[PDB]
C-alpha cells in the first residue's frame, strides 16, 4: 500500500460512482438552488495535502507546530474575501473557517444572543419544499411572512409584529426568493426595536460580489454566506462582521471567532478555505461580473419565455438569478413537476407559493441561471432550455387527467409505455443539447 | 475562461503556498494530535464534481431532481461504515452527513436532549493550549476528572458525582489519554443514573476499526468519530446509533438534528472520500498498519522512558504517548516553539497536577510517520530529535526570563539559530527519504 495509487484502480465501485455524477451534470440541465460547477483550480486546492493539517484557533495565536503555511492561507483568503466585496480591512473582518452556511448562521446567532433569545427570520427562507430547527430550538424564532397578493416581503407586518415581538437578531435573507431584498428597510426595523440584521445572503453572494446588484454590506452588522452558489466556489461557510468605531467600538471579532471555535467547530478544513480563497480571488476579476450579468440576462430571459407560453410566476419575475414559477393555473403541482424534470435530466425542486398552507402539496417551481451560464449558456439556451420544461409539464397534465394519488402518478411515468417513450424521447433531446457545451472542472471526474 | 485551467497556471500565489504545505509534510516529522496523510484515491473524491451536487435530506426522501448518484454514494458509505467497525445493520444504524467531529457531537446532544438537560464530560478533553464549550452554554455540565496521582479516569469519583448530578447524558471520549477507556464501567454508571452513554472515540476509531484495541460499541449506543485521525480518510465525520430492539428510537432524532437542526447540504465529496477510507480500513493492509501504529507508541515511549522522561500514566496503550516535562525542567510552550523550529510537530497539554499554569506537557503521536512506513527503529530516531530539541529549550531557558525573550532569543542569538538550523537539517534529510501518501506534488 504506497497510499499513492489512483482511485479508478483501488476503488472501481467508487469510481464508477464518481464517473456517472460527472456525466450527469454534463448531459443534464442544471437549475436547481443556486449551485455551480466549481472551478478545476479551485478543486485541485480542496482534494489536496491540506486535508491533513490540524489547525484549530487562529492565525497569529497558534503556537503548536505546522500551522505556519496554513495561517498564511486562512489570512489570504481573508483578505480576498473583503477584496471581493470591496470591503475596508479597517471597518470589516472575516471569518473563513465556518464549515458551511448553517453553521455560519449558527455560529452568529451563539456569538450574539443568549440561549432563548429572540430571533425573526422569513417562513419557509429555502421554499418550504421538504415541508424544530437550530434558530428555533436554541433560541426564540418567529417568523415574518411573504404578502400573498404581491410575493415580496411584507416589510410593514415585520415592522409592526417586531415592535410587539422585541427580537436582538433579525434575519434578511431567502434563498427561494425572485427580487431584492430592501436591506435598508429592515436596517430601520433593526435600529428602532434595537437589533442586530444579520443579512444572510447565501444563494446571491456573486451577484453581490461582482455589483450586479445592490449590497447588503450597506446596511448589515453581520454578512453571512455560503461559497459554492453563485460564488462559483467550494462548499463552505463565511461570517463578514464589522470592526472599529460606532468612539464606542463594534464587539463582534472576538465573539463570532469565539464562537466558531471553541464553542461550535474544531479545527478548519484548511483544503475548503483553500479552495474558496481560489473562487474568490476568480470574482474580484472583470471575467466573473461579465458572468454575472449574464446569470442575470439568462433568469431574466428564462422569465420571459415562461411568461410567453402563459405562465404564472411569483412576484411577476425577478431582479435575479431565480425565476418562481407558479403552476397552479397552468394544473400542476410542484411535485408532479419535479420528479417529470428529474427523468428527462432536467434538475429543479418544488417551491410553496405565497397563500398556500404547510399541507397543500407546494405548487411553485424554484429554478436559477447560475449552473448552466457558466457553462456559456447564453439567452436563446436558456429560452430553448424553457422549450424542454414546458413540454415535460405537458407530459405532466396528459399523466395527471390519467392518475389520481401522487403515487399513481409517478408509477405511472414508469411503467406506462407511451408515457415512457415520450419521456424517453424528451430526455434523448435534453441529452444531446446539453453534453455539446463547455463544462466547469476536472475532465474526468 | 473555461474553469478548466491549471491551479499553477490560473493561481501561482495559492499554487505557491499549496506545495510549501506539501513539502513541509514531506520533511517534516508529524506527531500532532492523531493527524494522518491522507490517500491519493480518497482525496480524488475530495477534489470532485461531487461539490457541485445539492441534496438536503436524506436517500430516498430527496424528490427534487438530480440526488440518484449521490443517494448511492451516501448509502455505500454507509454500509462501508458499518462494515469497517463490525456492525450488524439490523443492530446499528451510522449518518455520515456531519460535516466534522464537533457536528458530529453537537447533533447528538440536540438528538437525545432538550436544552439544560445535564450533560457529564472530562474536563480538558483534548488538552490545554488551542462557559466555554457549546455544550456548556445550552446545556448544564459538570466535569468529571483525571486521578492527579496515577494519570488515569478516576471512574469512582465519576460514579459518586454521577449519583448526585442526575446527568441525561454522559461523554467517553479524550483526544489527550494515552489509555484504554473502560467502556464497560461507563454503561454500568449509565444505567445505574439512566443516562445515555455517548462514546467519542474521535482520534482513536481506526484502531477500533482494525481491531487492535477493544471497541466502544459493544457497551455504548451512540458513537461518534472523525475520519481524518487514525481513519486516514478526508475531514468528516460520524454518528453510529442502534435500531431494532420495544424499539430503539434513536435514529429519526439523530437523522432530524443533522438536518434540519444543525446542517444544510451534505458534503457528498467528503463523504465520497470518507467511502473510500473506510473501503481502505475494512482490508488486511489497514490492521497490519495499525498493530505498527500500537508498537510505534510503545517504541517511543520506551525510548523516552530510557531518558528518564516522566510520561502520564507511565506509558501508552494507544497511538499517542503523553510526555511530562516539569520534572526535565521545560514547559510546554517552550518545548513545542523549539520542535516547530526543527520541523518537528506537537502540542503542549495540561498535566494532571495542574489550570492556569503553562502547561507543563506534551502529546505525540504515532500515526501520521506510521503512514509513512516507519517502523519501531525510526521512532526510537525520533525521540533523539526531540532530546535535543528539549535539551536546546533548557539551554535557552537559563539565558532567557520571560517567553517573550525566550522566543525572541531562539531568533535572534547567532550560537542558538545555528545549532537550531544544524539540528533541523539533520530531521530534514531523515524524513524527506521515507514514502508519503497522496499525490506528488500537493
Amino acid at each position: 500500500w504506497t497510499g499513492q495509487e489512483s482511485l479508478s484502480d483501488s476503488d472501481p465501485e467508487m469510481w464508477e460512482l464518481l464517473q456517472r455524477e460527472k456525466d450527469r451534470q454534463c448531459r443534464g440541465l442544471e437549475l436547481i438552488a443556486s449551485e455551480n460547477f466549481c472551478s478545476r483550480a479551485a478543486l485541485e486546492a480542496l482534494g489536496s495535502c491540506l486535508n491533513n493539517r490540524y489547525s484549530e484557533g487562529y492565525p497569529g495565536k497558534r503556537y503548536y507546530g505546522g500551522a505556519e503555511v496554513v495561517d498564511e492561507i486562512e489570512l489570504l483568503c481573508q483578505r480576498r474575501a473583503l477584496e471581493a466585496f470591496d470591503l475596508d480591512p479597517a471597518q470589516w473582518g472575516v471569518n473563513v473557517q465556518p464549515y458551511s452556511g448553517s453553521p455560519a448562521n449558527l455560529a452568529v446567532y451563539t456569538a450574539l444572543l443568549q440561549p432563548h433569545d429572540r430571533i425573526m427570520g422569513l417562513d419557509l427562507p429555502d421554499g418550504g419544499h421538504l415541508t424544530i430547527s437550530a434558530t428555533s430550538i436554541f433560541f426564540e424564532s418567529m417568523p415574518y411572512k411573504l404578502n400573498p397578493k404581491t410575493g415580496l416581503i411584507d416589510y410593514n407586518q415585520l415592522a409592526l409584529t417586531a415592535r410587539l415581538f422585541r427580537p436582538r437578531l433579525i434575519i434578511a435573507g431567502t434563498s427561494a426568493y425572485a427580487r431584492l431584498i430592501d436591506y435598508a428597510r429592515m436596517r430601520e426595523v433593526c435600529d428602532e426595536v434595537k437589533a442586530h440584521l444579520l443579512a444572510d445572503m447565501a444563494h446571491i453572494s456573486g451577484l453581490v460580489a461582482a455589483k450586479v446588484i445592490p449590497s447588503p454590506f450597506k446596511h448589515a452588522d453581520i454578512v453571512t454566506t455560503t461559497t459554492h452558489k453563485t460564488l462559483r466556489g467550494a462548499r463552505s461557510g463565511l461570517i463578514f462582521y464589522r470592526k472599529g468605531v460606532k468612539e464606542i467600538p463594534y464587539t463582534f471579532e472576538d465573539r463570532i471567532n469565539f464562537a466558531v471555535f471553541p464553542s461550535l467547530q474544531g479545527g478548519p478544513h484548511n483544503h475548503a478555505i483553500a479552495a474558496v480563497a481560489v473562487a474568490l480571488k476568480q470574482a474580484c476579476t472583470p471575467m466573473f461580473r461579465e458572468y454575472s450579468l449574464q446569470v442575470l440576462k439568462n433568469a431574466r430571459a428564462m422569465a420571459d419565455a415562461l411568461l410567453e407560453r402563459g405562465y404564472s410566476l411569483v412576484s411577476g419575475g425577478t431582479d435575479n438569478h431565480l425565476v418562481l414559477v407558479d403552476l397552479r393555473p397552468k394544473g400542476l403541482d410542484g411535485a408532479r413537476a419535479e420528479r417529470v424534470l428529474e427523468l428527462v435530466s432536467i434538475t429543479a425542486n418544488k417551491n410553496t407559493c405565497p397563500g398556500d398552507r404547510s399541507a397543500i402539496t407546494p405548487g411553485g417551481l424554484r429554478l436559477g441561471a447560475p449552473a448552466l451560464t457558466s457553462r456559456q449558456f447564453r439567452e436563446d439556451d436558456f429560452r430553448r432550455v424553457v422549450d424542454f420544461i414546458d413540454e415535460g409539464v405537458n407530459i405532466g397534465l396528459e399523466v395527471k387527467s390519467k392518475t389520481a394519488k401522487l403515487q399513481d402518478f409517478k408509477s405511472f411515468l414508469l411503467k406506462d409505455s407511451e408515457t415512457s417513450q415520450r419521456l424517453a424521447n424528451l430526455r434523448q433531446r435534453v441529452e444531446q443539447f446539453a453534453r455539446a457545451f463547455p463544462m466547469p472542472g476536472f475532465d474526468e471526474h
